[PDB]
């Protein structure tokens, strides 16, 4: 009987087309709300990033696969709620730049510190600030970052890495562009030399392709980036079948998982949408990617599997999993794709809840870095960009349109989100707060001096 | 001090460019949220509805009128927050119908029912379901009605008149696209014959040009509908000195201020977004509307001086009002237009925030009826829609992009969109709700059995 609840139910109650039917609430929240808040110590603290997951995605991907009425067990389920803002400064002026890209917004909850677009834990004076993961791992936590994402991408990427511009994958792209902070010429070195050093306990997700490189200077010269891996003690899985076989991850044996070359597989497949798509084409089922694999840890199995293995430490954890490719799909301007991905989502934040629930002392927060540009439009929209009409749960037709971009890919869009908590402290979620304010509520939940 | 706090400031505590500054939060909410919740009976209720507006627009115009780490004393200063749905329903089938329009949006809640775009007061059966106003005068409380749009606008025209097309608004177009509904074939009459029978306390907004119109039947057959109301013992006001003049509105003497001819005078004027308008042209700064005037009340005054008429009632009260005016410079792609309403609707938010912490036993709730289409995008954004740069309170330029129509108007959009409370019964609207649930959130706070 868990004390603080997890919203079990808020789906329509009923007929939709009759009195009350559409209602989520069954009677009065303030006692269950009373009961939401407690501000003894987060023990455990679980961020889930949907990259790109602003209210429209999350409103699309409900109606798709759960219908208008529906409800996602893990991102609906949680009951405190607030909008938060995530915009970036200029660089040169310090003012704000009003659309954040990825790694702005991740060094922002991460440091606590606002910066330019590009930037990976350093503000805009390119100094470093210490993230969360560094801060907890120094504080004796268990520390995961797992994503769905290659793991140099900005949202894992900057709980370790202290770069100029987040194009520092390797040695390579480093000593080009962060001349600076590459380790031939004194710096800590390209993202992935940074954290092989920041050394968490699991880092699970994609991009082995960079460590294919060998490092140009350093203990490690002329050794590829995994074989640094191997030297410095780290236990290296590849696949479902060795992950799941892994016991332990701790400093004398660090786990890092890569599961793909680059990103890992997505959900689901569909066909791109098109300029007055949902006139001219026929409205557009979803379906399952083949080449997606129960050889390949999912996104729910690689957050179960972590707080396994994080969950052994008594001082307590913090891990951070992100559903990456909702932004990915979502600038495809892929409806199924970027759906899929919001679905892979919540079955990470169900297994979050259902983790912190029993625990008593986890605070679970679901969010994104940065809203998006995919739109539920009328089904008769004659709009200028790419539409894609898609028959939803319900049997009805749905119309998404993606019209701020003439280039390949859709942009990021400056709005504020929903952001949404469980557990100790999850009241400073609520209302109107800051991007930068995370850093804040996580530090403070876990007591981190 | 009245137990339930109003938040005092939520902006940007310091220097944005420093860790810390950026913060909206000063310590832990844990406290603030539990003194913020309370099960006793709301006395009186005031809703305001910004019309479109979604997150979005209310970060576009916070990044304009108070910068990007400002904050709205009124609209962002409730302390409970969530996200509720507000999709209608495809009246033959009554499978959702993703984006609803204004009319069915209010229905749902004014009534509790879902139903379809463009009907007002009735369900997808066409059957008639009383509203929350209609509710409230029954049991003895007294009920106002405001709006910067003409009072036949679906937003205001939802509270007191069932008709089966949101365009009835006189004899004339009723005749014509209700016929169900014509006064002179045995119906309840036209939304403007409709709202004269409803007799609210206090009606205010604009739509003088219908009430130009004469009945075809009943008692005032051949009278225009402004001599109607005059001969059934309203009290018409124009201006906002006749409006100030006004000591008392009851049901001897209901109080009606028509002060347009159709929608109220916009707040600021700029020129309407275009194609490549953030590459093509300089950047805009609003300016303020000279046909605004101290001759014609804002919505400030205008809810200010219901709050005062309408509180003169011991039971209690119900106050609607909506900043209407968002939508349609939301659709005419017209940024200042669009962002000076969000500011005008701030300013009533915080009359009713002022009136409602002294008072003590009231619920003030703020939200949008549907989210709509304007973007915040990056400024070297390259769109297929409307697009214009703007300079902000920062000293910063701000791009808005309108892309979802080629068409003349911009549309609708279905995203889930932010509501926020104040008050006794304000935890019903955290977390995810449908915008039906507000209707069985008023008429419970209220005691209305
Ligand atoms: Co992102
Ligand atoms: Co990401
Ligand atoms: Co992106
Ligand atoms: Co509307
Ligand atoms: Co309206
Ligand atoms: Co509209």
């Amino acid at each position: 009987t868990p004390e603080m609840p997890v919203l079990e139910n808020r789906a329509a109650q009923g007929d939709i087309t009759a009195p009350g039917g559409a209602r989520r609430l069954t009677g009065d929240q303030t006692a269950a709300l009373r009961d939401s808040l407690s501000d003894k110590p987060a023990k455990n603290i679980i961020l889930l990033i949907g990259d790109g997951m602003g209210d429209s995605e999350i409103t699309a991907a409900r109606n798709y696969a759960e219908g208008a009425g529906g409800f996602f067990k893990g991102i609906d389920a949680l009951p405190l709620t607030g909008q938060y803002t995530h915009y970036a400064l200029n660089k040169k002026t310090g003012k704000p730049d009003y659309v954040t890209d990825s790694a702005a917004s991740a060094t922002a909850w991460s440091t606590g510190v606002k910066t330019y677009n590009g930037a990976l834990g350093v503000d805009i004076h390119e100094k470093d600030h210490p993230t969360i993961l560094e801060m907890a791992k120094a504080a004796g936590l268990a520390t995961g970052n797992v994503s769905t994402a290659e793991l140099q991408h900005a949202t894992p990427a900057a709980l370790v890495a202290h770069v100029t511009s987040r194009k520092c994958y390797g040695p390579s792209a480093t000593s080009e562009k962060c001349p600076g902070n590459a380790l031939e010429k004194g710096g800590k070195g390209s993202i992935t030399e940074q954290l092989l050093n920041a050394r968490a306990d699991v880092t699970l997700g994609g991009g082995a392709k960079t460590f294919a490189e060998t490092a140009t200077a350093g203990e490690w010269q002329g050794k590829t980036l995994r074989e640094q891996a191997q030297a410095r003690g780290y236990q290296l899985v590849s696949d479902a079948a060795s992950l799941n076989s892994v016991t332990e991850a701790n400093q004398q044996k660090p786990l890092l998982g890569l599961f793909a070359d680059g990103n890992m597989p997505v959900r689901w497949l569909g066909p791109k949408a098109t300029y007055h798509g949902n006139i001219d084409k026929p409205a557009v089922t979803c379906t399952p990617n083949p080449q997606r694999n129960d050889s390949v840890p999912t996104l729910a199995q690689m957050t179960d599997k972590a707080i396994e293995l994080l969950s052994k430490n008594e001082k307590g954890f913090f891990l951070q999993v992100e559903g990456a490719s909702i932004d990915w799909q979502d600038h495809a301007a892929n409806p199924c794709g970027q759906i899929g991905e919001t679905v892979d989502l919540d079955e990470a934040v169900q297994r979050a809840l259902e983790f912190a629930k029993k625990e008593g002392n986890t605070l679970v927060i679901v969010t994104a870095d940065h809203a998006h540009a995919s739109q539920i439009v009328a089904p008769d929209t004659k709009a200028p960009g790419l539409t894609q009409a898609l028959n939803t749960k319900d049997g009805a037709v749905m119309v998404m349109s993606y019209g701020n971009s003439e280039e390949d890919s859709q942009e990021h869009t400056g709005s504020q989100l929903r952001i949404a908590a469980y557990g100790p402290h999850a009241a400073n979620v609520v209302g109107l707060t800051d991007q930068t304010d995370l850093f804040y509520t996580m530090k403070a939940a876990l007591g981190l001096k």
